[PDB]
């Protein structure tokens, strides 16, 4: 309460970096309290998206592991300091470098690295921007086991193993697979369900576990691990299926919001799922205070972090209209090796809503730019809706699929019917030209 | 005619084959009649697009000259192959080997390889889908010079050059120029005119020139070529500017309909560039005569043949509404390293063409996915209305443009305001989520 500032964000996060520059840009005196130097930018920037996606890129390009992490720390490096600087050097943005706890509804305490409070500060609004972490699981040894990660852990790994095993099977770990095997490593995934990428299309995912499978990936379903055992050399993860040796295990079974703010202090209330609840403003239960990005709960990417930014954004400055109900439809990519892009339905669902629906594929390998990729694996399939010739989803599992799906997305939310896409003029030779395929066909029924 | 068919279509080109397929699906007979067991498929499979974008990608990827040579005819020979197949193994479908001349309005002469006629062929509808051909200049020397070759013989070369010349500044002379950089090949690009790409935003070509030339491919502009001459195993390239000795030249200075079809015997007029003229139905004087893609006249690509296969298919078997004049918006791209996309205007026609405009560009190494691309070059520019806030044009130069242009067409075509797009969700790490900053500007009123 001692320094007052108009605005308070907790965290270096998307929404949160965003909305403080455009706060600052009105005139307004920002904090932005951010824990750790090495998040500056949050955790696309430092251990997420950037640096897992420059592993992907370098690694299909048939680089070293040591020459693709050497170049990943520089690009880390780079837009870390590239993204402080972009809030610090602001004159109306105070780049704060401490813990955040709040102190009460109104008040926000400062720790140093003992958790000693250093200061407090107050504003009348607050953004909670803090993310997510990953998750720890009750496994017997963990606690001591030797060379185990988490994805930020594997992220900065000093040697290349020689096996990794993957505790977990969602779409985070089999981009790490796909990531590690285009590298050299052999790599074993261990998923606790009956089956990879349920909810995807599974015409669709039978040709992901093909691809992942002709790369020496070891997929394992309804495995339960009860035990971690360690070497100075290997790690063993006991499951009820088999005992399997890594020099490296990642554990990638989810990540869960940050919520290690002393809320007891405050009004602020916790939903079933460990987020914070808001409404669909991002107003927490307490009105002045807004969550934003991965900490609500709900989708974690980067660019909902973004979108959430619009919608605090609206309720704080603009006219109210953005809500987390009119996103528009949210497209999504698995980065596989090629990457699996989706947007809105797949033709289960729409069948299970009992649309009237039709639904088309095209392989990849009938696509002619495949020759000039050099690549015939890939599966697009599209569903529509008969009844206004609208598109309900589609699945594009190829090269390019993280560019092209959002071209559906746009189709989607502005009632562009099939028939467009179908008669459109494309460039040549492409992979959106495939769409003059893909969606060439009539109706077909189903009552 | 001797034999008579439901439709012919003269040359195995994009909207022929496309139409010939369609046609013999409603139960027509149809003949398609190809001059070169070289061209099933037409010009984009075997000498054009797919060639050349082969040893783009493969010479991007660092594959040698020889590797990408070898894995280009691979791709050209199961695809000649797969085109030829569709349609002769189709029941409705004959392909006829011949050369097509017309022997009056209604039938078509069958010729053999000494151009001698064979038989002769009718149909109430007949399809000129003959394309276009390289331009041959009238340089002293060319008769008999050696090591001289067009795009065709390019893309067949039984050698790597250590030093190409190439007399053309254009659009596919570049693409060359960068496709033979990157397989370790040193390039000379000479223009007659004043400028590269005078048509492309300035600001655009001015970072392309740089990308070009730090290739090590050396530009000239107003260049005379007067004179070629050759050795056993070099040709001099004679020019006001100096003379270049190279050891395989590239000549690329457009490409003119191919209209060998004796159409002396017929009522069929020809335009001013050497085209067939047609309607906006794309029909020719003869009204049961029509062409399409390249022969025509005007843009040539592969997508507006394809366009021309939906105009005639609406003509002879829909309800005529489509035609030349609603095609939508036209993109294109310029296959330098990055490529170049476009779509709609650039700043300099809306300001001759009098709009209250407003541009506004984002630099390739502005966009963080660039650093995953490991390629900082490249340059995006978009022009919209102040009027109605629809986007006008835009210029996409750098990575994946070849794709993203296609988002823009899209949204000129439906009149999306360049605020949607500035505002949406993308997907991430992408190129295409620089929307959200490419678009993020205020009118500038002009
Ligand atoms: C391996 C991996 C790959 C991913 N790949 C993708 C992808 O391809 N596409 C995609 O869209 N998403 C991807 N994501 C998800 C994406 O990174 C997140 O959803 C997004 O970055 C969340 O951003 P945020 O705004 O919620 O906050 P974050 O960016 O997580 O920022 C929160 C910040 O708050 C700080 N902080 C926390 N508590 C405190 C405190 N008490 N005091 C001060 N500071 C604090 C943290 O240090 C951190 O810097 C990936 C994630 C991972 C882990
Ligand atoms: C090097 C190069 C690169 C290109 N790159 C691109 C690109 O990236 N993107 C793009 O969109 N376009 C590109 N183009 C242009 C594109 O290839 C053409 O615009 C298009 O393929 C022309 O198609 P078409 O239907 O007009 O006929 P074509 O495909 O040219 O077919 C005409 C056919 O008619 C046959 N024929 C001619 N005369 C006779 C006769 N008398 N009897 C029988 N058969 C006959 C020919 O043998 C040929 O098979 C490129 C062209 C070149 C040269
Ligand atoms: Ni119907
Ligand atoms: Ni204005």
């Amino acid at each position: 309460g001692m320094k007052t500032y108009d605005l308070i964000v907790i965290g270096f996060g998307k929404a949160g970096k965003t909305l403080a520059k455009y706060a600052a840009s009105t005139g307004q005196h920002v904090a932005v309290i951010e824990q750790s130097p090495k998040m500056y930018g949050g955790t696309s920037i430092n251990i997420g998206c950037i640096p897992s996606k420059t592993l992907v890129h370098d690694g299909l390009e048939g680089k070293s592991f040591e020459a693709s992490y050497n170049r990943k720390n520089d690009v880390v490096n780079a837009l870390n300091n590239k993204n402080y600087h972009l809030l610090a050097d602001d004159n109306n943005i105070d780049v704060l470098d401490f813990k955040a706890q709040f102190k009460s509804n109104t008040e926000v305490n400062l720790l140093d690295q003992h958790d000693d409070i250093v200061d407090s500060i107050t504003a009348p609004h607050i953004i909670i921007n803090t993310g997510a972490t990953s998750v720890i699981p009750n496994i017997k040894g963990l606690d001591q086991a030797k060379h185990v990660f988490d994805s930020t852990g594997l992220l900065n790994i000093s040697y290349q193993p020689k096996h990794l095993v993957i505790v977990g099977g969602g779409y985070i770990a089999l981009e790490f697979a796909s990531m590690f095997a285009n590298l050299g490593s052999k790599v074993t995934v261990l998923e606790r369900g009956e089956s990879f990428m349920p909810r995807e299309d599974q015409d669709v995912v039978a040709y992901g576990i093909t691809d992942l499978e002709n790369k020496g990936i070891a997929l394992h379903t309804n495995v339960e691990t009860t035990e971690l055992s360690s070497d100075n050399h290997h790690t063993t993860v006991h499951t009820n299926v088999d005992n399997f040796e890594a020099d490296a295990v990642l554990l990638a079974i989810g990540r869960k919001p940050n919520t290690d703010l002393a809320l007891e202090n405050t009004d602020i209330e916790l939903g079933d799922r460990g987020e914070i609840k808001v409404n669909a403003h991002l107003q927490t239960t307490v009105p002045h205070i807004y969550a934003a990005g991965d900490v609500k709960g709900g989708l974690q990417f980067t660019y909902i972090s973004l979108d959430d930014y619009r919608i605090i954004k609206s309720a704080l400055y603009g006219n109210q209209s953005r809500t987390t109900d009119n996103r528009g439809s949210v497209p999504y990519t698995v980065f596989i090796d090629p990457p699996l892009s989706r947007v809105g339905l797949t033709s289960k669902e729409a069948a299970a809503q009992h649309y009237d629906y039709t639904e088309h594929q095209l392989l990849v390998s009938a696509i002619p730019r495949h020759k000039i990729n050099n690549d015939p694996r890939g599966l697009f399939k599209v569903v529509i809706n008969n009844e206004n010739n609208m598109i309900l989803g589609a699945t594009l599992y190829g090269k390019q699929s993280e560019e092209l799906i959002n071209i559906i997305k746009l189709a989607i939310d502005q009632n562009i019917p099939y028939t467009v896409l179908r008669d459109n003029i494309y460039t040549h030779p492409t992979m959106a030209e495939s769409f003059n395929d893909l969606f060439n066909f009539h109706h077909h029924h189903h009552h």
